[PDB]
């Protein structure tokens, strides 16, 4: 006889790993940019002027990753 | 007698990996560019004059991996 | 007779791995740029004036890594 | 014999007490006030919750005041 | 024999009392206010939360004032 | 015989009393207010929460101001 019986009787609750609201609220800004004669070859990856806001968010949770085997 | 029996009796409840309210507000904004004689020539990535807001939210969740084998 | 039972009885609740609100809330800015000659060659990367508010949460929860080997 | 001669034979040229360009140019902005059981009675000036930008230019021009009186 | 012949033989001549350009640019910004139970009885005057400019230039401008008398 | 002959033979010239430019540029900013049982009863000036600014330029220009007289 070979029997293989995983279970997983498992609980996750009650606000157990939530985020609360996400609020991004900007309060503008300005900007000014002059450029001449500017030259750029193979690859040139360029941000001259910039008022940049990021809100990333990937987070959290209650993440779980399991294996199992029975190999001969 | 082989016999293969994984159950998963999972319970996952009550607010238990959520997010709340997701609110992007951008408070206007201003941005003024001049240019001349510039010149790009191979896989050139530009951004010269930008105010920018980016509200990015992949996450939150109950994510659960689970692989199971069995082999002769 | 070869029996494999792995059970994983587990509990995780209220609040156990949670984060509050996430707020972003940039107080505006200010940003000037002047550019004459300049010239770039090979794979540069570059960032000549910036004001940048990042707020990146991939992190928080109740995270769970857990493996099971059996074999001949 | 009574005479009255006031002349004023002046010259006030080429840009002699000119402004330049004027520019008003706000960034946006971001205001929230939130108010509950507030109470004003008599003559009462008020300013809660403000972004406020004001240019002002009373000056400039060319204003010339005269009087002139002979009397017995 | 009465004579009177005030002359004002005068010149005010290239930018002599000149303003050069004038700008007003706000970069933004961010205001929140919580108000509950406040009471303002006479002649109060009040600013409770504020983010302010002013740009005042009463100035500049070629103003002449002149009065002339004779009297028995 | 009476006379009065005041010349005022004057010259003004070549920026002898010019402001240049006027900038006023804010770089953005941040205010937060919270009130709770406040009370004002008589001519009370309150400024409680802020974040202020002020360009104020009343000079310049070219003011001239002149009186005569001649009395008997």
């Amino acid at each position: 006889q070979i029997v293989y019986k995983p279970v997983d009787l498992s609980k996750v609750t009650s606000k157990a790993g939530s985020l609360g609201n996400i609020h991004h609220k900007p309060g503008g800004g300005q900007v000014e940019v002059k450029s001449e004669k500017l030259d750029f070859k193979d690859r040139v990856q360029s941000k001259i002027g910039s008022l940049d806001n990021i809100t990333h968010v990937p987070g959290g949770g209650n993440k779980k990753i399991e294996t199992h085997k029975l190999t001969f």
